[PDB]
Order: C-alpha cells, then sequence, then structure tokens
C-alpha cells in the first residue's frame, strides 16, 4: 500500500508515535516519506547482505528475522515480512524499540540527512488530526 502524507500522519497517531519519546508527528512522517516513499512493500539491500524492509526500512541485521541474514538478531521477534503489510501496527510497534535503544530517530539515516534540523511540522500541514 502506498500511503498518502496526511492518511500516515493520521495512521501513526492512532498508534502512539505523535512525541514518543519526544519526536513529534512531523518527524515520523518525513523518515517515512524519505525511507520508503510511503510504500509498505519497499525493500533494500544492504552491502553487508542484511535487507531493509517497509516503510520505515527497518534492517534485518538487528531487529527482524527474513532467514538469509546469518548471524542476525531479531529484537521485534517477527519475520520481516510482517513489516511489508498495509497495516502498519507491526512496523510502528518495531520502530517504539529501535527509537527507545539509546540512539533516538538517528538510527534511521534518511532521518538525519533529511529530517533532522528541518521544519518537519511541515510534513503534517493541512492534514486533519
Ligand atoms: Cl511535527
Ligand atoms: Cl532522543
Ligand atoms: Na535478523
Amino acid at each position: 500500500k502506498v500511503f498518502g502524507r496526511c492518511e500516515l500522519a493520521a495512521a501513526m497517531k492512532r498508534h502512539g508515535l505523535d512525541n514518543y519519546r519526544g519526536y513529534s508527528l512531523g518527524n515520523w512522517v518525513c523518515a517515512a516519506k524519505f525511507e520508503s516513499n510511503f510504500n509498505t512493500q519497499a525493500t533494500n539491500r544492504n552491502t553487508d547482505g542484511s535487507t531493509d524492509y517497509g516503510i520505515l526500512q527497518i534492517n534485518s541485521r538487528w531487529w527482524c528475522n527474513d532467514g538469509r541474514t546469518p548471524g542476525s538478531r531479531n529484537l521485534c521477534n517477527i519475520p520481516c515480512s510482517a513489516l511489508l503489510s498495509s497495516d502498519i501496527t507491526a512496523s510502528v510497534n518495531c520502530a517504539k524499540k529501535i527509537v527507545s535503544d539509546g540512539n533516538g530517530m538517528n538510527a534511521w539515516v534518511a532521518w538525519r540527512n533529511r529530517c533532522k534540523g528541518t521544519d518537519v511540522q511541515a510534513w503534517i500541514r493541512g492534514c486533519r488530526l
């Protein structure tokens, strides 16, 4: 599923991400835009052989099991395919663990390079929330 901007904002708000660990809603929408272009089915392979999955491009090296990343962890206790669903629940629940692990949203390279320090509230402007 390819979300609209305000559609995804409302879904993320109704999963508890607004100001989660101090990150306002616009931060999450901005991250999803540049990680996946709002597409739940996005996948990308990394040089080390791990793969990033879903709307927030969660990495199989640490967070989910895809059966082909030897020596990796599954800290969110889920198959990586669950992160590609049109229902964003699994992605949101796993993102909450990632952002709580000490490094905040710097875990998402696109957030650090394209959202951090910008007017992220622009990403939810005009949306009814
Ligand atoms: Cl915001
Ligand atoms: Cl933080
Ligand atoms: Na894994």
